[PDB]
């Protein structure tokens, strides 16, 4: 069953409106009206601001084409507006006419919210109900007729592949449109070409309430109407107030940050850090006037980079035992941090009672608790604008949310927690006043206030685009730069330029963006396709779990942290670890080989080797989550068998170390540097940025032997001069198979080959030949495999792909 097919089948079933279920949904409607369990739900969804508004938002649908809807979180958008539809067609008779498909931000909004609605309709969810989810490679569908359908906004993208038109829906709704996410803005625009197409479609966008009329004016100026709430007064805390009610003292307990662990600075962020602390004395002065001198002692100390989960540790104590009932619900950056504090509360004995409720974002989150019961809920930033829990009355705002940036002058891309929004920071506050008055405690302090950035910027402003350039190509959706655009907020043409050289350097592109079989395979791996290109390598080589632990880091972080005043004895363990292999990737490999055999012999014995190594496990564990969805990700793609990074039949060759290194050369290339020889400092040459120094915190910083010229590198940062940050000594035959351009020069001397033309090295002409053979029988490999993937077998020994995987192997161990 063919790849353009996998979950094509609700769209691909006809729209044709039977009048006899036109007058069995009719006769349900009422036979519902009769169930217990339907009035009972039906009484909850009364008392929602969005039911008080319900004939008048079908009646807006009804008769226009494109509408917004605007609306505080809680008011019931995702899960009325969909149920209004179908209800309404439904009672005129015309309920089979009417195929809803809303789309979601995320998976487990899609299967959740489908869940609920079903809930709300006396129904199971799926199995032929009205309500039903699709997912990537995951369905409860629900009727083909009379039917609510949600899924997620690369189902859509996969559909237009199949049917451009969408010929099928009757009602498509965005959710959660101000999330502003890549592939939504992506839709949106395709949607609005489609209009002119489609004269029957409807198009709903739903939209929290903050700029909501940019998405009406982006379609025209279409019609918008917003479902009315009420908010109760809630009292702000900054972190001053926070520190003086609750007396804080940091505790009887610090590795390093910033250029050491890898994290370049923003200069648009440095400008308002300049105003920051110029700003800062006089701010200083006045809070003595106002505050405690331990609180303002206190508060000059905090760490800005950080959310103090100890301070909020602290707070929530306060709260449970100060004030008055009500469910608390903390905002924090990543699952890193929800499950320290989780494990902050509950390592008290005081927590561990019958009274208190603390989840971290499940069964009961949304269900109220006794009187005595205290509800703590531990959430990220996603629970912002998406998820409500009517019971909340305290909020803690840890200040911090994670995102992505892209320095387009030096082209590196890196993740942070970076400073919530003056718009995020109102939204928190708003969900303490949903049910009565309430408590925002904000963890930043009032000259932080008053310098936060008015509104998050969108991800097509900040993201690295070459995932989005293959998107906008497998879609056939024209040039990638003139789409782009078109975006309702088209991003700079230096990232665009930037992107597709990229793409064209990891060869996903061709001279004239176009699409190449890798790069088809690419833009079904969910990931940035640099990562995409190793992981796939790493399957097709059978080299698969060093792989996913390399990509794994890459993506995520390396898991060495260096404590404060120990630099010469991290330093010493991490070359330890490094083995003769001039790899700082192959030395997280080892340290993990090592940690997942430490846990193994006793987890003392794990807390033992973390520790005389400075690796945290915090790191280690998130890093063998990712590695299983990677796998996953492949398994969808049909490039593995299993959803296991440690496959045996993936993994024949996941010893070899040279096989490794060509692996991680496909997925950091054009990312090279030449070693200059040596006879002082260890320096190389760049391409363009000259000649550059290495880190301090790689194993190779004064590594003077090194076995072969050329290493490949991720990060490159700027600070007095250029640092490599970690580096992998390779062969010239990785660079000559995955590189650019292959040019022989022949003189008197020497038959040289040259990798886009600056990578030059000494190389009979009959190698340079057999490489161009190999990426050209490598390219119908992979075209072959457009249709249907399926995982090479490496068992099949006279397998053409076994042969011609086993040339290049051959090749690049040379
Ligand atoms: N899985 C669930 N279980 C119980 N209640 C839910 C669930 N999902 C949402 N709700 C409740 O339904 C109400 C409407 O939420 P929703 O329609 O998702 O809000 P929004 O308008 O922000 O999209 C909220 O008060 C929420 O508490
Ligand atoms: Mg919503």
């Amino acid at each position: 069953k063919s790849y353009i097919d996998r979950d094509t089948e609700y769209l691909l079933q006809e729209n044709e409106p039977n009048l006899s279920l036109d007058q069995h949904l009719l006769e349900d409607l009422q036979r519902k009206k009769t169930d217990p369990r339907y009035i009972e739900m039906q009484r909850f969804r009364k008392k929602l601001p969005s039911y008080g508004m319900q004939k008048e938002l079908v009646n807006l649908i009804n008769n226009h084409q494109v509408t917004v809807i605007s609306g505080e979180t809680g008011c019931g958008k995702t899960t009325q507006v969909t149920q209004f539809i179908l209800d309404n067609y439904i009672e005129r008779g015309k309920g089979s006419a009417c195929r809803i498909v809303c789309t979601q931000p995320r998976r487990i909004s899609a299967i959740s919210v489908a869940e609920r609605v079903a809930t709300e309709r006396a129904e199971s969810c799926g199995n032929g109900n009205s309500t039903g989810y699709q997912i990537r490679l995951q369905s409860r569908l629900p009727r083909k007729q009379g039917s609510i359908l949600y899924c997620t906004t690369g189902i859509i993208l996969q559909w237009l592949q199949s049917d451009s038109r969408l010929s099928s829906v009757s009602h498509i709704v965005l959710d959660e449109i101000h999330e502003r996410n890549l592939q939504s803005d992506v839709l949106m625009t395709v949607i609005k070409d489609l209009l002119h197409f489609r004269s029957d479609l409807k198009v709903i966008l739903m939209s929290a309430t903050l700029n909501a009329e940019k998405f009406s004016e982006y379609f025209g100026n279409c019609p918008m109407i917003h479902i009315p709430g009420f908010t109760f007064p809630v009292v702000e805390y900054l972190l001053e107030d926070i520190i003086e009610k609750i007396r804080y003292v940091p505790d009887q307990k610090q590795f390093k940050r910033g250029f050491m662990q890898g994290h370049v600075n923003r200069q648009e962020k440095e400008e308002k850090e300049a105003i920051y602390k110029e700003r800062w004395p006089a701010y200083i002065k006045e809070l003595r006037t106002r505050y405690s001198a331990s609180t303002v002692d206190v508060l000059q100390m905090m760490d800005d980079d950080k959310v103090d989960l100890n301070l909020i540790a602290a707070l929530i104590r306060y709260i449970v035992l100060e004030e008055e009932d009500g469910a608390i619900l903390v905002f924090l950056p990543g699952w890193d941090n929800i499950s320290t504090l989780h494990d902050l509360l509950m390592s008290q004995v005081m927590f561990k009672s019958d009274k208190f409720l603390i989840i971290p974002l499940q069964t009961q989150v949304f269900k109220k608790t006794p009187p005595g019961v205290r509800k703590i809920v531990i959430a990220t930033n996603i629970a912002e604008t998406s998820i409500t829990i009517d019971d909340v009355v305290y909020v803690i705002d840890g200040g911090k949310i994670k995102e992505t940036h892209f320095d387009t002058q030096n082209n590196i891309s890196t993740m942070s927690a970076e400073w919530v929004s003056k718009a995020n920071a109102k939204q928190r506050k708003g969900r303490a006043g949903r049910v009565q008055p309430g408590h925002c405690y904000h963890l930043y302090n009032g000259l932080r206030a008053s310098l936060l950035d008015d509104y998050q910027l969108p991800e097509i402003l900040r993201t690295p685009l070459e995932e989005l350039c293959l998107q906008i190509k497998i879609l056939r959706l024209g040039g990638i730069a003139y789409f782009l655009s078109r975006l309702m907020d088209p991003p700079s043409n230096e990232a665009v330029v930037l992107s597709i050289k990229h793409l064209m350097e990891l060869s996903a592109l061709d001279k004239q963006e176009e699409l190449t079989p890798l790069g088809v395979h690419l833009a079904r791996l969910p990931v940035e396709p640099h990562i995409g290109k190793m992981i796939l390598f790493g399957a097709l080589f059978c080299c698969l779990d060093p792989v996913l632990t390399i990509a794994a880091s890459l993506s995520f972080k390396d898991p060495f942290v260096i404590p404060l005043g120990k630099e010469k004895i991290a330093d010493a363990r991490r070359k330890e670890l490094a083995k003769e292999t001039r790899s700082d990737h192959l030395t997280v490999v080892n340290a993990f080989e090592g940690w997942e055999e430490a846990k193994r012999r006793g987890f003392r014995y794990e807390k033992d080797y973390c520790w005389e190594y400075f690796l945290s496990s915090n790191t280690l564990q998130m890093l063998h989550n990712m590695k299983g969805q990677f796998a996953e990700h492949l398994l969808g793609a049909g490039f593995v068998s299993s959803r296991s990074p440690k496959d045996p039949k993936a993994n024949i060759n996941s010893d070899n170390e040279k096989i490794i290194k060509a692996v991680i050369c496909a997925g950091l290339y054009p990312k090279v540097a030449k070693i200059r020889l040596n006879l002082k400092m260890v320096k190389v040459h760049t391409k363009s940025d000259g000649l550059v120094s290495i880190h301090p915190k790689s194993v190779n910083v004064e590594q003077t032997d090194f076995h072969y010229n050329w290493l490949i590198y991720h990060l490159k940062m700027r600070t007095s001069s250029i640092y490599l940050y970690d580096c992998t000594e390779v062969s010239p035959y990785c660079l000559l198979f995955f590189g650019g351009d292959i040019s022989i020069q022949k003189d008197k001397d020497q038959e040289i080959i040259a990798v886009d033309e600056w990578i030059v090295f000494q190389s009979p002409e009959r190698i340079a030949h057999l490489v161009k053979g190999l990426r050209k029988e490598l390219d119908s490999l992979l075209q072959e495999k457009i249709e249907s993937p399926h995982p090479v077998d490496w068992d099949d020994t006279k397998s053409r792909d076994c042969a011609v995987l086993s040339a290049i192997l051959d090749l690049i161990k040379t």
